[PDB]
């Protein structure tokens, strides 16, 4: 493809991180904005944006994502074009791969082992992958901490990025998909949950002067 330029959407994570961008500058520039202008806004990526506002700026971040200024554009659209942005990818930030691992996590018996479990799948993702995905959660984190006022809890934030996240490889068996979206929503939900438990206990260190 001589002379034009990839963009942004529809490209795989990799080619859009380097040693100066360890997380893609449209993933970054995304949940920043929202972090710093839309985390008490209620129903944060539960309610949509308007379809053509939403368009607009999947046009405006394709050539140029850093010129875009996205106070311009109503949050709901911002969070919109975000989740666009995970579900236009190649393949999945978890992978397809690796699909099948974070099922079996969360199919053992006790909490604690399903933790572990889990944690071990993550240790084995892809540089970049794992690079969005971290920044991703603790965007999440940030969100669900504020569920007093946006009223999003961690349970309700996984189910709307689990299937963002998680997809089935297209050569499944369709007749088990019925508790896989169960199972990739329970992985998701125990992940924030634990990062903001662990959030919450180093705040505690954090607010204190000597």
């Amino acid at each position: 493809f001589p002379g034009v330029e990839p963009g942004h959407f529809g490209v795989c994570v990799d080619s859009l991180t380097s040693d100066k961008a360890s997380v893609p500058i449209v993933l970054e520039k995304l949940l920043e904005h929202v972090e710093m202008h839309g985390l008490y806004t209620e129903g944060l990526y539960r309610k949509s944006g308007a379809a053509n506002r939403t368009r607009e700026l999947r046009q405006a971040l394709q050539t140029d994502p850093a010129a875009v200024k996205l106070e311009n554009f109503p949050i709901h659209a911002i969070t919109g074009v975000l989740k666009q942005w995970l579900r236009e990818l190649p393949e999945p930030l978890m992978t397809f791969a690796q699909y099948g691992d974070f099922l079996r996590a969360v199919e053992l018996p006790e909490k604690q082992e399903q933790l572990a479990a889990i944690y071990a799948v993550l240790e084995h993702l892809p540089e970049a992958n794992h690079n969005s995905l971290e920044r991703l959660i603790f965007h999440l984190v940030k969100v669900a901490l504020l569920e007093d006022v946006n009223r999003m809890s961690p349970g309700a934030l996984a189910i709307i990025f689990a299937p963002c996240l998680l997809r089935c490889p297209d050569n499944s068996d369709p007749l088990t998909s019925m508790k896989d979206v169960l199972k990739i929503t329970t992985c998701v939900e125990m992940l924030i949950k634990e990062q903001m438990r662990k959030y919450k206990v180093k705040m505690e260190e954090i607010s204190q002067l000597e």
